[PDB]
């Protein structure tokens, strides 16, 4: 048992739509790893698999650096999905993950909720319906049938899951939170108290890795997902970019044995 501090894309293997962009001038970083890209009829998916399991023995502490597109909730990307599975990338690239109301069995995570999807009862709950970056944050557990259900609570005073994933700011270093530019995702867990949390947007969430589905004595691959109006056959319309600055990202663990 050691735990490792590790940090760049040559951790992870990306399948399906993602690939590099080089010097995003809108974000102020080297590069990117970008996803939903290109134009498909049953729209676009993608994931990177960090390339060891995590050891849910241990704590972990990630800090994923997101950028959301600034898109309208109906062109651009269904969202991130922060994802736990004994599935892998390439069945998650056939069977969808958290970002609508079907995925991977027995999985879960933390989804940023960036796409209002008319299909899907959670985006109704949740009023995603509207025009203004309408999206929101959640821990989502699917359970032994594939079936996506939020988990866990919003644990700031506000206690609301409703985040703005981009705004029209001309001023993106005023101290403020822009989705659309490069900010900290924060996951955290604690195995003593099988607790993990969820920072983003200022916002913070909780939720058991029991109420999860996931246990303490097992290893899980980690995926970082997206996907662009997959599944709806409605194709792509527009630039869904869902970007992530993985060398600025930091992911401590101790990985399986
Ligand atoms: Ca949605």
């Amino acid at each position: 048992s050691t735990p490792i501090t590790i940090q760049g894309k040559e951790h992870f293997e990306g399948y399906g739509s993602v690939d590099i962009q080089k010097k995003p001038t809108d974000l102020g970083v080297s590069e990117v790893t970008r996803f939903n890209v290109g134009n498909e009829s049953n729209g676009l998916i993608g994931a990177l698999q960090l390339k060891n399991k995590i050891d849910f023995s241990k704590d972990f502490n990630f800090k994923v650096r997101v950028a959301n597109n600034h898109q309208s909730n109906t062109t651009g990307a269904d969202g991130w999905g922060f994802l736990f599975s004994k599935g892998n990338a390439e069945e998650y690239l056939t069977n969808g993950g958290i970002l609508g109301d079907k995925g991977l069995v027995n999985s879960g995570g933390f989804k940023i909720d960036t796409g209002y999807i008319y299909t899907s009862s959670m985006d109704k709950t949740e009023k995603q319906a509207g025009q203004g970056y309408r999206g929101y944050g959640a821990f989502v557990k699917n359970d032994s049938s594939g079936n996506s259900q939020m988990v866990g609570e919003n644990i700031d005073k506000s206690k609301t899951n409703f985040l703005n994933y981009a705004d029209n700011s001309t001023n993106t270093s005023d101290g403020k939170f822009h989705g659309q530019r490069l900010n900290d995702v924060i996951l955290t867990y604690v195995a003593s108290t099988g607790k993990m949390r969820a920072e983003y947007a200022g916002k913070t969430w909780e939720t058991s890795i029991t109420d999860l589905g996931l246990s303490k004595n097992q290893a899980y691959n980690f995926l970082i997902t997206s996907s662009q109006r997959w599944g709806l056959n409605q194709g792509i319309n527009a630039n869904g970019w869902m970007r992530t600055d993985l060398k600025g990202s930091e992911f401590t663990f101790t990985p399986e044995a």
